């Protein structure tokens, strides 16, 4: 039900932030892209 | 007339940022360094 990043060769489940995952291109183009949710770590230092 | 950083084996052009660039030295060492603007993707969050 939930989706993570972890190292290729060693299962590390990580919480997908924008620190570990860049930007490039959109969904209208991603063959198989997931719809999933990215979390932002400077967003509760703001409100904060 | 614009300056952007890319992968040496494809071309893509990418905004100069601080999460693409690292801070080494200054302008008084390195040969042929040119100026330009840095982007901060953190400055528009704090004024926002
Ligand atoms: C992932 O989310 C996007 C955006 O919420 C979905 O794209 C929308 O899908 C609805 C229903 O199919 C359409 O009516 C909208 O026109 C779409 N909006 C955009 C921006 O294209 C997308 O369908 C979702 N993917 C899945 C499989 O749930
Ligand atoms: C890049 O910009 C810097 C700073 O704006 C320039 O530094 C000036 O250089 C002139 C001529 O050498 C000096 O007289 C000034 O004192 C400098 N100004 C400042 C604010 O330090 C520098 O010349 C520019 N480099 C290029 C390649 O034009
Ligand atoms: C994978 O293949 C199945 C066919 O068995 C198809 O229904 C599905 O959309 C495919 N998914 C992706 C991400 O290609
Ligand atoms: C590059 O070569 C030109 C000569 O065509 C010279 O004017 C310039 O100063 C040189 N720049 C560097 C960084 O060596």
């Amino acid at each position: 039900t939930h989706w993570f990043v972890t190292q290729r060769n060693f299962y590390e489940p990580q919480i997908i932030t924008t620190d570990n995952t860049f930007v490039s291109g959109n969904c209208d183009v991603v063959i198989g892209i997931v719809n999933n949710t990215v979390y932002d770590p400077l967003q509760p230092e703001l409100d904060s």
